[PDB]
């Protein structure tokens, strides 16, 4: 044989295996492949991947500043480096090496006569709400990730336990915290306000039991079925009402003024209310059967975490449940997508991902004891937990 | 499902074993083809959002030592051992641990303590790990700068080292060159990674007596002359693989370079040489004139230049030695690519295919006469070139 001909064996194999499984076994074999290229790279190999597969950020963005994903997404045909470069208003030059180089991370796919075409992340890239989280990534997580190594060596290697305090401030030069900062800066508002648009898949009404975990309880008078909090375009309440749309009760989303805004294009025309709360202050709606906070309080430590628990604690009753539908990393052996985003929300928020364990210490902080968990996805998890009143 | 991915694992790690290290890099590009080709939208953007955490944590890694005490390690470490060893906040150590162990920085084992990987091993190595710490503290910050640069002067062509990326990442007028000069702990680091060896090397498929032809050593003559030669590996390794040919072998590089490559130099069969390459050559009629990993650091003004300071010491027996990256036509892969917007970024320069080789030392009088590959899939040569 050939090394030519091994190579397309495997991927032939590895093809055929992938399509066969549905979308957690195709995620279980995406990071077998990511281990196995890590355990088989030679020394050198590992320094260079880590030297040059940050350039991937970068050259996304100069591609999104160019609009290049979407005009390639839509084109019809081919197209040189001459075509694109004249076509978006880039040096001729630095096209042809710019186009090299994502077809060598099949950011776009080079034909056999050296023009391009759109490849799967070409048409991700040109989706709004992704192409806004990789803008994220460039923009605000890069600058955190700079800068903490120095700020864990400058103050000795502390214990990151407050948003005011992490390696936020000295990347952005300020005193605020991250979201407060972020508030005043308008391009990056804007640029959040299109990433709200991307839904995660699948989500909880995959597996959530809902008439089990209702039993018996009843809508009257008036009373609130789910308060989404914090729940941007409302997609949870959405998903909600189309599954069980005959299911009595108010469901209401709640965030803020101008994200209710954004929302109210998408959102039905009946059947979903949109409430103006801020999570830091006392809950409205008394009563409600579920109060859902999907990835909330993950942006938060603890102290703060534990004040948003706070402020609903009060407007439950003995039927009402806190849901939070958020990562639940294991105890050993969590993967790359837990991890390192537990990495990075300690940079910029001085937050923390939460094993099991750890999510019922800080919710029995709250008087709120763990009923039941339901995970619906694998193998990175995120489940609802469904907490009741000690 | 956990069978079959062990499975697929148990084949690929086989056929690693069947095949030498050519064919184990490509299947690791293939591997990584499919992972791309496999993931989901959402995987996409949160891969390229999180794989920028590795180099950051590396360098944390470093910066407490943990690599080295966890590679001298005989037993396997608790979280609460290596914070305590290593003078780190016990919280911070446990999710460092966690996040490394993710990306097989490190290993964890089934009862939550740590062991040495693979790259444990590679990050304890001092070369290695400088290579690591440039691409923290000297590509990412050029990287970073690069696509508000291109935005802001409307997506030049980049053609000058005094006028690209690095410029506005540093906030500096100098080219990189010049601004290295003035930083010292920049200046450590990459002494240090002076001394990492790259494998394999020419020599492996380098026709030396083929090329030599007659060429005579006598009287005096210079066998192999390194131009910015640096540690002088390459003529360590060629006076280790051909010990009975005749002829010098010299060492050119600035005085600090040579004073550092003075302890690991042989006793004697090497000579150290100051020379700077963007001056006359010294040392006339020498058989072979060699440049590995020199004029990919140049744009072809500068690279001309480097090359005409070396045409008019040659005989007709003389050749000038290339060796640096060859990336093809078509088809190039990501570490041959990466390096060229790294380079574009920093330095102004470019990586450049066979026929630009060509054309740029066909502006200096030199002709191409054998091109010998030693690396596989990524493409570095030995280019041979003659007087026109
Ligand atoms: C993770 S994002 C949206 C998550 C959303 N629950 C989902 O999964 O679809 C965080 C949300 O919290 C909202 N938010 C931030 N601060 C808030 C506050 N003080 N009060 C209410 N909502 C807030 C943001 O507008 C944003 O929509
Ligand atoms: C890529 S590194 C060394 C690579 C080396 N040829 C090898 O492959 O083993 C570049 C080398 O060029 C040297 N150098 C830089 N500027 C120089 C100059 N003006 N004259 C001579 N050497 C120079 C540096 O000291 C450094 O050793």
């Amino acid at each position: 044989g050939s090394h030519m001909e091994t190579v397309a064996a495997i991927k032939t194999l590895i093809q055929q295996l992938a399509q066969s499984t549905d979308q957690f076994g195709r995620a279980e074999i995406n990071d077998a492949l990511r281990e196995l290229q890590y355990s088989l790279e030679t020394p050198f190999d590992t320094v260079m991947r880590m030297s040059l597969d940050t350039c991937q950020v970068a050259v996304a963005r100069i591609g999104s500043d160019l609009g290049l994903f979407k005009h390639l997404s839509q084109c019809a045909s081919p197209q040189s480096a001459e075509e694109l470069a004249d076509h978006l208003g880039c040096g001729r030059e630095l096209m042809s090496r710019l186009l090299r180089y994502m077809a060598s991370v099949r950011m776009v796919q080079q034909t056999d006569d050296i023009k391009y075409i759109s490849s799967n992340i070409t048409q991700t890239l040109a989706v709004p709400g992704l192409e806004a989280g990789m803008r994220h990534a460039f923009e605000n997580l890069w600058p955190v990730l700079m800068a903490l190594p120095d700020f864990l060596a400058e103050r000795k290697y502390p214990d990151i336990v407050d948003a005011k305090d992490t390696a936020f401030q000295k990347a952005f030069n300020t005193d605020q915290d991250c979201f407060h900062w972020l508030a005043t800066q308008p391009t990056r508002i804007a640029n959040f306000k299109v990433l709200l648009t991307d839904e995660r898949t699948p989500n909880f009404l995959s597996t959530f039991p809902l008439e089990k975990e209702l039993g018996s309880w009843s809508a009257e008078p008036e009373k609130a079925l789910f308060v989404d909090i914090g729940g941007g375009m409302g997609h949870a309440c959405i998903r909600l009402r189309e599954k069980y749309p005959n299911q009595p009760g108010r469901v209401i989303l709640q965030d803020l003024p101008p994200v209710l805004q954004a929302a109210q294009a998408t959102l039905p025309l009946s059947g979903i209310e949109s409430m103006p709360h801020n999570f830091h202050t006392p809950q409205p709606v008394q009563g409600a059967k579920f109060y859902f906070l999907r990835l909330i309080l993950r942006d938060f430590p603890d102290h703060q975490a534990l004040e948003i628990l706070q402020n609903i604690v009060p407007a439950m009753d003995a039927e009402s449940r806190i849901v939070i539908d958020d990562g639940v990393p294991p105890e050993k052996g969590a993967r790359w997508a837990e991890t390192g985003t537990d990495i990075c929300i300690m940079s910029a928020l001085g937050s923390k991902e939460r094993t099991q364990r750890q999510w019922e210490e800080l919710a029995a902080k709250a008087g709120l004891q763990l009923q039941a968990l339901y995970q619906y996805t694998w193998p990175v998890v995120n489940a609802a937990m469904v907490f009741s009143l000690q």
